[PDB]
């Protein structure tokens, strides 16, 4: 009766999860990029109007992939010729459509191959980067103003990040920040002069006779890191007669003493900017609050106005120090920091007062500050029912920290335990996005009384689609190890009979601050493996795991490849001793960090896993990037942590692979975890005489996400797993 | 009751074929390495007489890879710190040991990382190439004269070949030729300045934090080729001038008009040198004969003395124009060329006479000319019993061409049908090397009457060890294709039973002038497949194959990837119909060119093959080198042969791979068939959604001959094949 969720279903995405992506343009309205045309919705009433026809740009001559409407509403930025680079970076061509005259600006147009572009926060100003230099257009048709002249491919980056700052710290390519009203344009400058280059071959189309060598400045663990500078430009004060004057904000001295990073930049007021710096030993970070000097034109960062944030048990922040959220007058701010008990909560600061006051506390953590009004502080956390894998939106009254209200917990407890949110400009409204455990639900609410205005998408189409199929169930629970409870989840085959013994696949990530046991609803590989193959797919959040306090997360500090891999093993043993698990058919697989862990596990000699698959894994921390690696491993030097660097490689575990069936996968164009990492595992396995399976994906990167590659890799892994299990 | 030849036996080399390596030092004497002490045997009787004892090189603190004794036997060159480069090239450490004073020369030592070293043919002169420049040492202990000053890594090569010339023309790294007197040192100079670079990653050992990018001047099809120059220096005048002057030998005019290659160099006499040159369009070739003008001190090459050699049906020579063998006075020579019937035979030439006279028969071919005396000419051919896969030594009367004597045919016809030979200084004696079908057999003979003097090695040892194990047999025969018979070979499992159906594996090479069906005895992977897994391992020589005349070898001219692929398929169809072959279990596998073919076969959609394995295959000719590729495909231009270059790729047949199990394998550091070729193959398979198996070998080259990689690759392919055949 009915059918199972198949591999073809997954790969051909026959069952689509409908989302509702809206972009707020005001505090009252938002744009909804429909399928054809872009409509505008009035948050309040519910009355809609078209913003621009789907046909508007037919004969444009080019295929547009994105639109960026200025905060003015007068102009529209048209982005095309999109060419992907790293995880966030890319180059493209842009055209400016005038919504007034309804024409396409044609003079002083934006350069092809533009690296980054951004409207100012209010008018119709423009800042963009081309050839690594920054340019500014006060008005769409006026000439661009060369702000910087030092740009130089792979050497100096102005307004954009280099590889490591893109991936590991800013999580963005952009490196410019407009002041609130658009007067000032702040930017960072990266210098990779002495940073070593990673080199790999890119084969490109068949037509290319000779392979090309891709070279990108990339600091591996302990190498020379790029250096950084920060600057501020007064866009209201630049002419066409003289070059723009960039005012540099330097230091702090405690930082200039050695290698450091610029980890955060947030504007406080029209004339106040906050900068957060991080030492290379990500133990210490300092936040500076600099003000603009009127009768001097410089920016002053008064000490006494700076805040120190450190950690004695590990690094600062989950992945980096948090972002402060300033109040109206920008004289105080809120930001998530670690408790005296190791739990991350919101702390209240006065820009000139050292000791902050925690406004939340408990044995749970605030995931993020979502919106700040003079009245309430809105945030998401996992406090609800003590489930670290859940997410709910809360609002705390700033006058009385005792008055905290959960805005999502009870909306529909059965179907929703994992929320995210999108607030309007002044947080007058907000879209709640429930992504599990039931089907994704998008609703719209008004902040005044926290009333539900209307459902935006309840995925009723999918619900009618799936009632047809034999869907797997999900169990989210925990086991107790040495005083602590550790969560895990299991994707269970339909008509799960605890009387039968099911093969089990351990799906791992397990990197620092990772979470794999959650209440999110998904349609993926594991769905198919459980539904069609009758395989139980489990995940476990052990030591090093995130969102449960520092005692847990910092357990692997300076000790990667130890407790997290052991807990993964220990957890499988427990599952294997549950009765419905076929102990002779347990497998393990991981992508990225999961690939590394999956590998360390297979080479651990545990005796638990028959087989395992590792996709684009790290094999030795000295091959991975500095910023990420060093944040947990310190420096690869004898004076520091060289011994563990050398003790935690997969290759040194090669002999132990003689006991398992291993599949090793990696894209040859992986700019993140270099093919080199898997190239060294394969060689160690060969030198020690271990047979195993292998698969390279030419020209694919860490995501192996091209459509065909994606279908190919999961089809291949599927065959491996069934062979190992039948 | 009884065992077999296992995978372990192959990988661990449990059963070893004994050899007998002689190194003639005179007309009646040779040296025989006893793994510990070299001895000098007297061909006449078989005397001992140690030359260098067991432990003469202890306290040397270095492992001597090889040795080379000066012609006058007064010095011995020692080679160590070996470091492989390409297929023939390598860098090494050298030291010279004075036998007269039993001392080691410590002064003026040869530099470490020397690219090549050679004693002069007489006496003890030395010439070596270091840092791409040529050096000469008149005496081992004296300072060396630098001959050239332009050597520049990856740019200018003096006395040594660039990548393409080493691989595809000279099958050697050396590019210097001593005159038979030792008076002149001739050498080539290659310029790679404008040649594109193949670039690929080398990961090295774990310790290397950042991968290395190896860059090598390597011209792919149609790309800019390296240029060449030829010079000659008189070493006996090095001690009278100051800066030695290398006399250049240019032209031939019909060559300089465009792209060309230095083809061959052979000294005729003490002051007569012969050079063969070839056009990039390899169907035209010219030999140039130059005499040393002792007056001008130059080399005058009479244009009237030039010899053209061309082909109307294909390229020239098997892989290149053949080598000339000059008579004692240099006024005449013997050279193998294909006759009007398309069969390669020997013809006699006079330096002053463009028309040559053929001295050997018809429907078979002379493999090579082995020796020349005033009396007879010795050569090897496959004329015996009309088996193109056999090899015998014959001698023909120079004064009467109808007097031809086979010297090895009947020595032991049942055990020996594949011979190679090694004559002494004046061909007064010669060693015969029987390679199959029976266990190798080495014997010494004397040329006066071709009388067998004695058996040098008969492998009686291996023989004993094998009578206890179930060894496979080898069927060598032919099938018929379009009125013409083509040979094949089959490695049959023990106690073969024609009634049972055996799975079959087609082992293919099938490149231009290839031969996979022969009378050679081998202990390889196929031995194990047959002896242990009971798999019939066959090889077929179809159109394009060699040693059977141009009609067959030139059939795929300008048409690579067509008939040769088809024939491989047609042969399997015939094998499947044979009755003792299991129709549903026929696999195919090949390495190199055979990888290309295997991949082309699997992508043909003939439905004949269940699975296949391609190791380091070519995927499209534009990716391969110019010299080898263009020789058979012409240039990749619309004016020439671009259309077939595009119609003969593996990728364009990706879709058909859906009906077969394919194992693609390749070394990441393959400087010959770049990893790129397989990288493009997998991408095309991924793009059409076909699943396959893959395996890359880190830092391994085209030979994947690393001890561990070798064991690992064969181990990997065994699992794949017996899995495809449902063994185990
Ligand atoms: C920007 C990202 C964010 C952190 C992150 C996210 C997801 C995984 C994850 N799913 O494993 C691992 C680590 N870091 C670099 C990265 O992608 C990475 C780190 C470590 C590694 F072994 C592979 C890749
Ligand atoms: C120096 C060699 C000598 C001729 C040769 C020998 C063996 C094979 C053979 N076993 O396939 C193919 C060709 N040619 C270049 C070469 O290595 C080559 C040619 C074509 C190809 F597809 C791969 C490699």
């Amino acid at each position: 009766s009915r059918k199972t969720y198949t591999l073809t279903d997954y790969l051909k995405n026959t069952y689509r999860l409908k989302l509702y992506s809206l972009r707020w343009i005001s505090d009252h309205e938002y744009l909804y990029k429909q399928e054809n045309n872009i409509l505008v919705f009035n948050a309040e009433y519910g009355n809609s109007s078209v913003f621009l026809e789907n046909s508007t740009f037919d004969e444009f001559g080019h295929s547009i992939n994105d639109y960026s409407i200025s905060p003015d509403g007068q102009f529209i930025l048209l982005e095309y010729n999109y060419v992907k680079q790293w995880r966030h970076s890319y180059t493209a061509s842009y055209d400016i459509y005038d919504l007034n005259k309804r024409q396409l600006i044609t003079e002083e147009r934006i350069p092809n191959n533009t690296q980054w572009v951004t409207w100012s926060p209010v008018g119709h100003k423009l800042a963009y980067v081309w050839n690594n230099d920054i340019y500014v257009k006060i008005e769409p048709n006026l000439p661009s103003y060369r702000i910087t002249w030092t740009g130089k491919e792979d050497i100096i980056y102005n307004g954009i990040t280099d590889w490591v700052y893109e991936e590991e710290v800013f999580s963005a390519y952009s490196a410019l920040w407009w002041s609130p009203n658009g007067t000032f344009l702040a930017y960072a400058q990266f210098n990779d002069t002495e940073v070593p280059l990673i080199e790999y071959s890119f084969y490109s189309d068949e037509s290319l006779q000779y392979p090309k060598t891709v070279r990108v400045p990339y600091p591996k663990a302990g190498a020379v890191n790029p250096t950084v500078k920060f600057f501020v430009v007064n866009t209201d004060s630049l002419s066409s007669v003289t070059n723009a004057t960039s005012i540099q904000i330097t230091a702090p001295a405690s930082m200039l003493i050695g290698d450091h990073y610029l980890c955060d930049v947030t504007w406080a007021t029209q004339e106040r900017i906050s900068l957060q710096w991080l030492r290379r030993i990500q133990n210490y970070s300092v936040m500076d609050i600099c003000d603009y000097d009127e009768s001097s034109g410089r920016w002053n960062c008064l000490v006494a106005r700076q805040h120190i944030e450190m950690s004695t048990t590990g690094w600062v922040g989950r992945f980096r120090p948090s972002e402060p959220h300033f109040t109206l007058d920008g004289n105080s701010f809120y930001k998530i920091i670690s408790n005296e008990e190791g739990y991350r909560h919101i702390c209240y600061f006065q820009i000139d007062k050292k000791d902050c006051t925690f406004i939340t506390k408990g044995t749970w953590e605030v995931i993020g500050i979502e919106a700040l009004t003079s009245d309430y502080l809105y945030y998401i956390s996992n406090e609800y029912k003590g489930m670290p894998g859940g997410r709910n939106l809360y609002k705390i009254q700033l006058s009385d920290y005792t008055k905290v209200t959960c805005l999502s917990c009870e909306l529909n407890p059965e179907r929703c335990q994992y929320y995210s949110v999108s607030f309007s400009k002044e947080a007058k409204y907000y879209q709640l996005r429930c992504s599990g455990p039931g089907l994704p639900l998008y609703t719209l609410h008004s902040s005044v009384n926290d009333k539900g205005l209307r459902v935006l998408e309840d995925n009723s189409a999918l619900d009618k689609m799936l009632q047809n199929v034999q869907m797997p169930s999900k169990k989210l629970d925990f086991i107790i190890l040495n005083e602590t409870k550790f969560w895990y989840q299991m994707i269970l085959p339909p008509h799960f009979d605890k009387s039968k013994k099911y093969p089990l696949l351990l799906d791992v990530y397990a990197g620092p601050c990772s979470q794999k046991a959650d209440t999110v609803f998904r349609l993926n590989w594991a769905t198919y493996l459980a539904s069609t193959e009758n395989i139980i797919v489990a995940s476990f959040d052990g030591r090093g795991s995130g969102y449960q306090g520092d005692k847990i997360m910092h357990a692997i500090n300076r000790r990667l490849g130890t407790f997290e891999v052991e807990d993964q093993i220990e957890a499988a043993r427990q599952f294997s001793k549950m009765g419905f698990v076929d102990n002779k058919r347990i497998a393990i697989w991981g992508w990225s960090y999961g690939g590394y862990v999956t590998s360390m596990v297979l080479g651990s000699g545990s005796g638990v896993f028959k087989c395992g698959i590792a996709v684009a894994p790290v094999s030795r921390w000295e091959y991975y990037d500095s910023v990420y690696t060093e944040r947990y491993m310190g420096l690869p030097t004898p004076e520091d942590n060289l011994d563990h660097y050398r003790n935690s490689t997969v290759m040194s575990r090669a002999e132990n692979f003689k006991q398992v069936e291993y599949l090793l996968i990696h894209g040859t164009a992986d700019d993140n975890v270099h093919f080199q990492q898997s190239a060294q595992i394969s060689k160690a396995l060969v030198d020690v005489g271990v047979d195993f399976q292998a698969m390279w994906y030419t020209d694919e990167d860490h995501g192996i996400a091209s459509s065909t590659a994606h279908q190919h890799i999961y089809t291949h892994m599927s065959h491996f797993i069934k062979q190992c299990f039948s």
